[PDB]
């Protein structure tokens, strides 16, 4: 019995750049965290970037949680 | 200086199979963190599947961030 939950998880936190994608701080690399559809998780990265004004540097986005990265077999 | 700290965060959480990466819940993904280099990354994998062998599908694997999903630019 399966079914198809996977879905681009949402990642985010505030940079060293405004526009630039480069982490000031990975412990500030703030986890949205993953809604129950793709559809969902992409409301959200503007969900959050609206929200955020008392945040500087916030850029929160979103992240591609298809395949992960196992260098088991990978 | 804009330098090229960016690295692969590293994601972790329960499956609904063995291999199968059906995340059992998306709220139960734990986040594991951003570690401050990529070999900090790698290593973070093993840290933690080697402190979580009592767990049933719940495996902690890497993301590449290099690229965001954003619907801003493209």
């Amino acid at each position: 019995m399966p079914d198809k939950q996977l879905l681009h998880i949402v990642v985010g936190g505030e940079l060293k750049d405004v526009a630039g994608v480069e982490f000031r701080d990975l412990s500030k690399v703030e986890f949205v965290g993953a809604y129950p559809s793709y559809d969902e998780a992409h409301k959200a990265w503007k969900a959050k970037a609206q929200a955020t004004v008392d945040n500087a540097h916030a850029r929160y986005f979103i992240i591609h949680a298809h395949k992960l990265l196992d260098p088991s077999e990978g």
